[PDB]
């Protein structure tokens, strides 16, 4: 009955072109597992691993969403940002 409480270990920096590895460590379910973690980068692009590597094309601030799914299909969502500069 407990939803999954989400852990996206922000907030994140780097460049623009160059690979920022973003972390779902410390994830966890208290009645069940994970059995799904989902990126939103903010800048249109999504990924399904646990702890992807991502770049960004422009320079800016972004939204990162991170939604977890445990395995009776219930969900939570942690966001932070990450600051994209020269």
């Amino acid at each position: 009955n407990s939803l999954p409480y989400g852990k996206i270990n922000g907030t994140y920096k780097g460049t623009e072109k160059e690979k920022i590895k973003f972390s779902s460590e410390g994830s966890f379910d208290p009645d069940g597992k994970i059995v799904s973690y989902e990126w939103d980068f903010g800048d249109g692009n999504k990924s399904n691993e646990e702890n992807p590597e991502h770049s960004y094309d422009k320079v800016g601030t972004y939204t990162v969403k991170l939604k977890v799914t445990d395995d009776k299909g219930e969900s939570s969502v942690s966001t932070t940002t990450a600051e994209i500069k020269d």
